[PDB]
């Protein structure tokens, strides 16, 4: 069976489990069941799956090498499609909610689900809420006697929590951090003098490789019994790699790709997001050029985000970002390399993770 | 030491620790630092502890009647405040998260979270994911060779669900549940014949009996190691009892209790909430009564609110709780008479528990 019609079956069979469960034992009615039904979906559906694949794709390289029972391979595969979905569904909680924080109007060319006209902000927050939960109840229920249930469930603890502070560092990117305060409402920074590599790596880290990268490898890993063929400190240093690379081309993508393409129309300029643009601009622009970008940035007027556009247009960015592509290469051969010692195997799924992220 | 200054050191040394960690695992800067640390005290202390408290009430309960050493005792009472602000914090969660949800404006007679100038909803909205994060930190932290740890997660985790299930059932239930989509906004419900004594149950169970009694009571027991000590079903049917009997008072406050001793500007009616009196209103009410009541309810117009406060003034629903109460104190009665066949001290337990709500 092909990985992703099995973790096409998964989520049906995940699915009917959790809105069966409502019915028995949660006292639910059939429309509510319906709603929930599609909110499931329509929030955790229609993506390319790459963080749920990816466990799949890492137990799948250890089954190739591994002696096992048919049953056994099968319940391994079964395990990492569940697994994946607990991360897939993280993410729909995280998309859903954030959505929201920002005030976003699309998502993958449909509109956020807070603004489908059935739903609302009121009954979004809590489905949000909902989503996490689920993962919650999936992982009791499929992994009850696993004996990777607690390491499974540490983990992803640790991940969840990294993933609402890196959201914490993002939102509050354009703020002085001597100026943070709940009593005071906060004005954008004037100086810039926050938008640095070291800065904006925090955010990239917490916000987005925690759960897209280390997530993903660690639970294939997890579920495959597998976590002693690695050195934990070199997975961890290859997935905030990858991780951060993955974010600089989203924020690139933001400012460049066309709003068609990119499913939805990008305001990180408006919203003065410490975007990787905005650091690099920052870091090679004389006097005038941050004068000009200072007037700026972070305001919904068109005029003042063309202005910025061009600013890094001019800046030729796209040398910056060759750089930084190159010794990304450099970094993540070294690592697999290196991962090469204790697991060729999980190496190679790394390398997959790779070539999945590098030219895509 | 006395239960309420032991509980509170406790709080000190778990806001310690979580923002230690945060500084030494998480990269975190003094700044965002300490806004967490306003957010911790903020939302999660000022309030009566009332959840957190049973939890240490339950555990002193048994050390009274069970052999152990000095130090055995301290652990157990340790566990049992760290158990009790897991519960609380989870409270905090969910209600940063409703105060947002609803709109809301104050809370305890403050500003609601989210109202504060240097916090927005943008940030609230995460916060309040934060602070559910921190019961897992928590209970993952000290817990982490205890032999409850399995079973107090996998009910913290069914508690949390059941709480975000009831959420759902509340938000909705003004809706008529036929008319559920996603795709089309909801019309308030025109004929009200979902605003039954069963319907209305079904709401409060879940949104609030199962975090504010279910979970203290069996968290005590958790840390106890005094599970085997009750029936588990009577325990379930007491909690869901008594906090029937909790929402029902809260209910009635919403309406009639001044502003300023309730903390808030109840807007139950002007929300069209599902409340204890409008199902008991319609209960009792004349054709001509309902009609009255259908024309005035959920309208935030000032005029229609006091049409509806005069409707459950004249209707005389101060006898039909009474008669509410007098059943409740039977059942209640029945139930902590059956819970002393096995456990005369946990017993005791929920009579205290039923004396702090019964009269409040
Ligand atoms: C363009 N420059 N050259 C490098 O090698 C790295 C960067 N910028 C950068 C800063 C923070 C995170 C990721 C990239
Ligand atoms: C201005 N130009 N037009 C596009 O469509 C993209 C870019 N520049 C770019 C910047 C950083 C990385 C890669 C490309
Ligand atoms: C007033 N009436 N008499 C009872 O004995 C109970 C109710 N009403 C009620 C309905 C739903 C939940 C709680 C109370
Ligand atoms: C109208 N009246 N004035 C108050 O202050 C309270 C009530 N009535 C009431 C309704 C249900 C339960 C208890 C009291
Ligand atoms: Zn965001
Ligand atoms: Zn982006
Ligand atoms: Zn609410
Ligand atoms: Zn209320």
């Amino acid at each position: 069976m092909a990985s992703m019609e099995r973790f096409l079956s998964v989520y049906d069979e995940v699915q009917a489990f959790l809105l069966d469960q409502l019915q028995s034992k949660y006292e639910i009615d059939p429309n509510r069941a319906r709603y929930l039904r599609i909110m499931m979906d329509t929030t955790c559906l229609g993506g390319k799956y790459f963080r749920g694949m990816t466990v799949v794709n890492v137990a799948e390289g250890f089954l190739a090498v591994t002696q096992h029972d048919e049953a056994t391979k099968e319940r391994i595969l079964h395990d990492a499609c569940v697994g994946g979905w607990m991360i897939e569904f993280l993410q729909a909680h995280y998309l859903v909610e954030d959505d929201i924080m920002d005030g976003s109007v699309m998502r993958r060319g449909k509109p956020c689900w807070y603004r489908f006209p059935g739903v609302t902000t009121q009954c979004a927050i809590n489905d949000g809420i909902i989503l996490k939960s689920w993962t919650q109840i999936m992982a009791w229920h499929y992994f009850a006697d696993r004996p990777f249930l607690k390491d499974l469930l540490c983990l992803f603890q640790k991940v969840d929590y990294a993933t609402a502070v890196g959201q914490m560092y993002d939102v509050t990117s354009m703020c002085d951090s001597n100026k943070l305060d709940p009593e005071v409402a906060q004005p954008m920074t004037t100086d810039f003098a926050e938008f640095t590599p070291a800065i904006y790596k925090r955010i990239v880290k917490y916000k987005t490789t925690f759960y897209t990268y280390l997530l993903p490898l660690v639970m294939g890993l997890l579920v495959s019994e597998a976590a002693a063929s690695v050195e934990m400190n070199l997975v961890e240093r290859v997935a905030h790699l990858i991780g951060e690379y993955f974010q600089v081309q989203d924020d690139v993508m933001d400012c460049f790709t066309p709003p068609e393409q990119l499913g939805k129309v990008g305001t990180d300029i408006e919203d003065a997001k410490c975007s990787w643009l905005a650091v690099t601009f920052l870091g090679k622009a004389n006097a005038a050029q941050v004068a000009e970008f200072k007037a700026n940035y972070g305001e919904k007027d068109p005029a003042k985000v063309a202005v910025v556009k061009r600013l890094y247009s001019k800046a030729n960015l796209q040398a910056d970002f060759a750089a930084y592509e190159a010794e990304v290469v450099r970094e993540v051969e070294s690592l697999i390399e290196q991962l090469k010692v204790k697991s060729p195997t999980f190496a190679e799924s790394v390398a997959v993770v790779w070539e999945k992220t590098h030219k895509r």
